[PDB]
């Protein structure tokens, strides 16, 4: 134990840093350094855990039992949500929106969950400095009710915006500013105004390049009802009106990602702009061009639904934000590669394939390392339960596939059908993390 | 009458310097003097040197004197005379303003009859088709494709059972497949000329730019550019095991006889962007100048860009030659910046002959440098003949006209031809001498 343990623990550091996964990398590396202790190169295991993952990965995503009906998903997002309100309210946006739609979840102060599908737009560029973060806890950039600037060119220079900003700050309103860059002096001079408390901003770059991120400009101004500031189509930015500025209820900023919130455009107006690329689309001449105008509109028309949590405690709404969000990804997630077997079981009935591989040498350990850690997931469950860690394996390990124990009812029977499942993805990603991670114990230390 | 001899040479000159025109009258000239001198007893290997010695004098006079192309205004209108059209030099300085003056900057035909231009991600190389037959424009003499997969190798590919479980996984999706990888060799290669001309598959193949980890870096930044994988058995990345996933899309890529051109890749802006930061960076961590030299040449691929500007009209005659105007003006301005421009109708290289006097050279070293003197004014002494004017006295008016000042073949206003719109770029001139030197020293040495 003495050198397992300040191993395990330590690999419970590096999990730890982004749960099946966690207690996988635990069931590999110790596992990996007993047979290291044999003599068996890592270089020979970690080749034959790669392998052995692969195969483990096809079992998954072909023993998957899809997801399409308003009915399935529900349950879904049901079981992630721990509630029924908010499965059928997640199926209920995802009917909407649809399924890759912009689901926003956040915390109201009403008592009942509130579904509410407005005008919004979201792509794919995070905030340029994590600097510009108002809620460290998630990391991001919240935005309540701001103006938002729309810039083609670059943005360095403090003093062209400045008579802008004026009016921006005596309006009392925060700002997203969504240019082709925001470097140099206008950048800290965001940054540094945000700290102070002075000004609310966020500097977002736009999504794509040249011509073509261009028109998405055009697509958010039309969104927002601002119109971007173009040296080309317009003037310069010294002598500006707010009502060049779009304006939202909400902007939500991340690492990644930016999401507008109810755009103030006009309904006919957006509606227009969706049939203006409705017509590019039959106009095309390329399948490319086609496939990106197609997403374009695809934004625009597919708005962004909102759920609302009720209120009860600050302790409540912020947990309840995220269980909800957390169900809305489960619930993607699942539609998105299917769901598998509750509890450890969906691993365990996957080591059986592995056989069907050239196990050779040391690889075939390494292998044979994994058809061990694939018993971690529910080798937990059981210690916890309070039960007999081989026996509980061993008894799983004979029912059919599908057939395992739940907690709660305690009961070797069906999981799936008992409402416990597992979204293949989540599965098969805990199984690659873990592998990733017992990929940095053999070859580092 | 000219004589016989002299023909039978002058004739030769032009036949050679055609394949290698003011050249060729510049040549010819420097070939005519030098027999007779030679028939006069001169050594030639002497005479030559003189030639040379006289030519970069002049190459060293004209460059000094070169009228700086810098702004937007000046290159529109550099191109615009190229193109003998304002809005075609316009646009283009527009191009060379936002991919950057030694930016990739390709010409497109349009369904519209007008004239557009485009500006989104892509780079080129300079390496063409390994094979000709994958040819799809003999015209043009390059390989288009639409929609175009792209396959990554950093390997030579030679071997057919590892390609068709990828080739077939893209037949079905009904779309071409540029591949880059170290070498196509023979046999794979026939089956990707054959399957083209059978049309079973249409593809093409361009041996990736670069040498050893140095070229491997440039595929990665073909990979991050497009969106795809580079296939490399070494790490873990079979090409036996792939699919679409693996693959990288593009909207048009272009292959030539030594070029390859991507228009917008599939890669993420946040993926292209990290290349571009990691490079900068790296540029940054290495004081290695040839080491930087050779980063700041990925970096320029991958956040220059690609300008492409759309040529529209009804008639082929026109759209081809709309296709050539553009495209001639282009790398004109592009020359007019790299050296600066200078007045046209061959009255730089006649005003520059008097620059030859501050060059002391004894015997057929003098000889050889005052061949050079005449055939300096043999262009624009051409250009006179062409017009019905005598071209000795032409010769004499500009020679004591100011400098920038001559005919003006068109209308035939003497005049300042730089103001008239009559100029070229000294690189155009500048060569059309040293060419023409080169081959005259070779009718004074060769047998």
């Amino acid at each position: 134990d003495p050198y397992e343990k300040i191993g395990a623990e330590l690999v419970k550091e590096v999990a730890k840093k982004t749960t099946t996964a966690t207690v996988l990398a635990q069931a590999l590396v110790r596992e990996g350094l007993r047979n290291v202790a044999a003599g068996a190169n890592p270089l020979g295991l970690k080749r034959g855990i790669e392998k052995a993952v692969e195969k483990v990965t096809e079992t998954l995503l072909k023993g998957a039992k899809e997801v399409e009906t308003k009915e399935q998903i529900a349950a879904t997002a049901a079981i992630s949500a721990g509630d029924q309100s908010i499965g059928d309210l997640i199926a209920e946006a995802m009917d909407k929106v649809g399924n890759e739609g912009v689901i926003t979840v956040e915390e109201s102060n009403t008592f009942g969950l509130q579904l509410e599908l407005t005008e919004g737009m979201r792509f794919d560029k995070g905030y340029i400095s994590g600097y510009f973060v108002t809620d460290p806890e998630r990391q991001e950039a919240v935005l309540e009710d701001p103006y938002i600037l729309l810039v083609s060119s670059k943005v360095s220079t403090v003093k062209d915006l400045l008579p802008l900003l004026e009016k921006v700050i005596g309006a009392g309103k925060p700002l997203l500013i969504i240019a082709e860059d925001v470097e140099g002096e206008a950048l800290s001079t965001l940054v540094v105004n945000k700290i102070r408390g002075t000004f609310k901003s966020v500097a977002v770059k736009a999504p794509g390049f040249g011509d073509r991120r261009k028109a998405m400009l055009q697509d958010m101004a039309i969104l927002t009802g601002g119109q971007v500031i173009s040296e080309e189509v317009g003037l310069t930015l010294e002598n500006a009106d707010l009502s060049l500025l779009g304006k939202a209820r909400k902007v939500v900023v991340t690492k990644d990602e930016t999401t507008i919130v109810e755009g103030a455009g006009d309904t006919d107006a957006i509606a227009g702009r969706v049939a203006q690329i409705r017509q590019e689309i039959e106009n095309s001449d390329s399948d490319y061009d086609r496939e990106k105008l197609q997403e374009r509109l695809a934004k625009l028309a597919g708005g962004v639904a909102v759920i609302k949590a009720g209120a009860a405690t600050e302790v409540e709404l912020k947990e309840r934000k995220h269980r909800i969000e957390d169900a809305v990804r489960n619930a993607k997630a699942a539609v998105e590669e299917g769901i598998v077997a509750g509890g450890g079981v969906t691993l365990l009935q996957a080591a059986p394939t592995l056989d069907e591989l050239k196990l050779e040498g040391d690889e075939a350990t390494g292998a044979n390392i994994v058809k061990v850690a694939l018993e971690a997931p529910l080798k937990q469950i059981a210690f916890n339960s309070g039960l007999e860690p081989g026996v509980v394996a061993e008894k799983v390990r004979n029912l059919p596939a599908g057939h395992g124990l739940n907690a709660q009812t305690g009961v070797y029977e069906d999981l799936l059908a008992a409402g416990v499942a597992d979204p293949v993805k989540v599965t098969r990603s805990a199984l690659q993390n873990a592998a990733s991670i017992a990929g940095l114990f053999l070859t580092t230390e």
